[PDB]
């Protein structure tokens, strides 16, 4: 069918198999496949997710044209994702004018002004974090980060989005925590999708959701109770906004679901990659406790302004995100016949930017596998192309939650490094192995020793 | 396609719509549709679940030929059910020689000899039931039966099948309880099945299970730990039996899953229908406490022999099961061109016995909507056709768990009625309304007052 498209256009790439395309090559994971394609083929190449053509690009100008210059015109949507059900209306999933509308209604939620109002609340849970860490540091029993971080990141969402305040590590079975804890793009299911994308319309008419039909109905009503218990946070910022069109009720639920997830799994996963790097680089960790103590003496509480003051803290976070950009790739569907930077791109091709591989290219990064926060010092931070280093994307469809994510993680680190130091255990996987699957997550979970200062 | 089959054969029935068949008629539920078809059409009739022909029969001789005489030859399997995944091997689902084999390997599990050994264990949880009922009887706050009964019935399964001992009402969040608590044949999904049965093979290759891919994998390993923590109950009776073919590992998991469910949802639901009837018939309830006190004076513990001694207890249970046969219908797929009792039945037709309607036919039951346990007294119990009253089916494929179910429920009742009496509350739905959906369960859950004797 559409297997001859790259041979024709003169773009190189691995030869596709009938039906499967190049997907057997995902057996080492997206990231390794991207690195190898990049090395073997240069600046542009092509491959087929089943029948779907995918054009990878690594030129910073071309990348900017896709993500910024020609976003509204050509490269507006992400790869069709399904089956979604009513989550078709979630901002990260929606398309064209429905997205533009949702991006407009939801943008003022993420300003610096509202972000500054959420700091005192994310603080109270920064303490709750300490108390549950102290119990396991005074009990010299190794600690699993995703649990305690996830409990924290869960605590921050529920509060920043609905007010619900829970000790999710100590109230792990409170129902509002159950639902909310519940996508491996290389598991039995989504591989079957790529080989049978004609099956998505089938699953839709069958009221099948990759977002289980149960969790969603919990929040559809949890919201429409809160909706009627508030006028009788994120949700509030959304109800107040339905006062360019009417932000409906079920749409409001779908945004909540996307925010809940992002602020939980992404935030907690990144915070775990950081503490790993800090533990396997003891000096970096010490240097940061020194900076935190210098800006916040006597273990003083971090404020909004003192967080943006801490520069090595910023350097550490950016560097972790270099080595582990949790999105792995950025993507846009080409909606017209177009030509950008001298190259013809036909309609329907997915254009892909392989962030993970670019973050680790030796043609922009010296010793790229090494954790070296100094790359981001205000001296060298100018020698870093913002279209090579893109942990939050770029352009009108970049990560809306970027400012909040950064602030959330950094307040976690500050209140935690004030009180504790983190040391590799015996059971600590060194060096960390990335999941061979479809997620930027560790092969084995991260386990470390903790000591009260 | 196959819509002309009953018009041809000369069998009456509602005219089918293209594609849908007669399924819009399920809008009052299977049970009402069966009663009306029975009244309007007589002893035999036909309808179409989509394209699938279904022949309903109500003649006791014909019924016995299907369920008993010609079971191995013609009417061996139940209606194909999907998508099932590895649960294809569960006994209630399997077919032909794979079923015969599993029915043979699993039958000795349910003898009177093993049943008598399980009594002391189902007893210890009969007490655990009392303590959690007393807390809500000394707190004059109405009680919801499915919860406390389900917690009990859950406690009996886990123990009778794997030894795991849990206070599931007080340990409601113990993980082994979580999984195990997790089919509406008229919900968005299964209606779509009947209209697109060609979609089941699609869902199978897509590793889609109506038994969620997660709960199953919990027990697949929970078993293969117990498998290796036992030689280093039901499960034991099965591992000991793999010592006519080798009972494999994944097959063992699939039987456990079917047993866990049946012993939980069926048992707890029936026990809730009984206490409703007892509360809305105060004399019946009193009479049974008198019989229990007479056989077990001083609130003496029930034994295996004293349970089979109690006859009004038997009368009460049978009568409840008359009014609420939780299976609603029995079914067999006709696998050959055949003729039974003067009627030609072609290959592939589902033959259906509408138990609910027959249990409520005024042509065998006087005042059938009334709860009258005397119908089952040893005087009148002979005027009751065992192919009209069939709460557990009949023949080689009848309910394997019948003896155990009866024993389990009755030990619950005895230890509970010894200590408490049950009274209708204000919020008590009288008369009980049956679910308009695809389950023999109450519209509103059953809530009753409880008083310590
Ligand atoms: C460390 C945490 C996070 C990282 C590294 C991250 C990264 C990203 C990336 C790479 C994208 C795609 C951008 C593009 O295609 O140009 C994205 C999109 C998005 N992110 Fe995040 N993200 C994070 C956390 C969050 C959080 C906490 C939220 C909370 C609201 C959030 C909400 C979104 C949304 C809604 C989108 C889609 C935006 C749109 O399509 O208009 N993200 N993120
Ligand atoms: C009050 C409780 C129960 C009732 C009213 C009930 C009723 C039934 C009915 C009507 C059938 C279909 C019989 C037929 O088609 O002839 C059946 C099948 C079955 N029941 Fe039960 N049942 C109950 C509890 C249980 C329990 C506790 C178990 C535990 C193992 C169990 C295991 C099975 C199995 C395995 C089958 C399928 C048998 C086969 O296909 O070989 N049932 N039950
Ligand atoms: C767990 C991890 C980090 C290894 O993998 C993913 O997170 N799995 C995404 C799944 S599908 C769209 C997704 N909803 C969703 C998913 C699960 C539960 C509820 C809702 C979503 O947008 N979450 C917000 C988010 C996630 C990450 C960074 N910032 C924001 C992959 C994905 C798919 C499509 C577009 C994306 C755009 C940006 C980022 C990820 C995208
Ligand atoms: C909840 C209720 C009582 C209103 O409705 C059903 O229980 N939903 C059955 C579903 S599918 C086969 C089923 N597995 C299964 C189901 C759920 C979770 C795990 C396994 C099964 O066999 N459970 C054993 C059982 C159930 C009832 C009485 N005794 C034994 C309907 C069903 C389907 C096919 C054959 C059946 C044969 C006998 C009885 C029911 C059958």
């Amino acid at each position: 069918h559409s297997h001859g498209l790259f041979k024709k256009l003169g773009i190189p790439g691995p030869t596709p198999l009938p039906f499967l395309g190049n997907i057997l090559s995902y057996h080492k994971g997206f990231c390794m496949f991207d690195m190898e394609c990049h090395k073997k083929y240069g600046k542009v190449w092509g491959f087929y997710d089943g029948q779907q053509p995918v054009l990878a690009i690594t030129d910073p100008d071309m990348i900017k044209t896709v993500l910024v210059k020609e976003c509204y015109s050509v490269f507006t949507n992400r790869r069709p994702f399904g089956p979604v059900g009513f989550m078709k209306s979630a901002i990260s999933i929606a398309e064209d004018e429905e997205w533009k509308r949702l991006r407009s209604l939801l943008s003022p939620t993420f300003t610096s002004g509202k972000l500054k109002e959420m700091v005192p609340i994310i603080a109270q849970y920064g303490d709750v974090l300490v108390r549950n860490l102290r119990r396991e540091a005074e009990t010299g029993k190794p600690v699993t980060l995703k649990d305690v971080f996830g409990a924290y990141s869960m605590d921050v969402i529920t509060s920043t989005s609905f007010g619900v305040n829970i000790d999710s590590l100590n109230n792990p079975q409170d129902p509002f925590v159950e639902n909310t804890k519940k996508f491996d793009f290389l598991d039995p299911f989504f591989l079957s999708i790529t080989v049978f994308p004609f099956l998505i319309p089938i699953l839709e008419v069958l009221n099948i959701c990759v977002f289980p039909r149960e969790v969603t109905n919990f929040l559809r009503k949890s919201v429409k109770r809160m909706k009627e218990s508030r006028l009788e946070d994120f949700l509030q910022l959304m109800i107040d906004s339905q006062n360019h069109k009417a932000l409906s009720d079920l749409e409001l639920v779908a945004q909540s679901i996307i925010f809940i997830f992002a602020g939980y799994e992404t935030t907690s996963s990144v915070l775990s990659f950081i503490m790993y790097e800090l533990a396997t680089h003891p000096d970096v960790q010490q240097k940061l406790q020194e900076e935190i103590d210098a800006v916040l003496p006597n273990k003083a509480p971090p404020t909004y302004d003192t967080v943006l003051q801490m520069e090595y803290l910023d350097m550490v976070v950016n560097e972790t995100l270099r080595l582990f950009p949790i999105a792995m790739r950025l993507e846009r569907v080409c909606k017209k016949d177009v030509e950008i930077n001298g190259m013809f791109i036909p309609k329907g091709v997915v254009v892909m930017i392989p962030s993970y591989a670019l973050h680790r290219d030796p043609k922009y990064w010296t010793e790229p596998e090494k954790f070296l926060p100094e790359r981001f010092s205000k001296k060298n931070k100018d020698n870093i192309d913002p279209y090579i280093y893109t942990p939050f994307g770029s352009g009108p469809r970049n990560c809306i939650g970027m400012r909040f994510a950064l602030m959330n993680m950094k307040l976690a680190l500050i209140r935690v490094l004030q009180n504790f130091s983190f040391k590799p255990c015996k059971e600590t996987q060194i060096p960390l192995k990335l999941s061979l699957g479809g997620l930027l997550q560790p092969e084995k979970p991260v386990v470390l020793k903790v000591e009260s200062r």
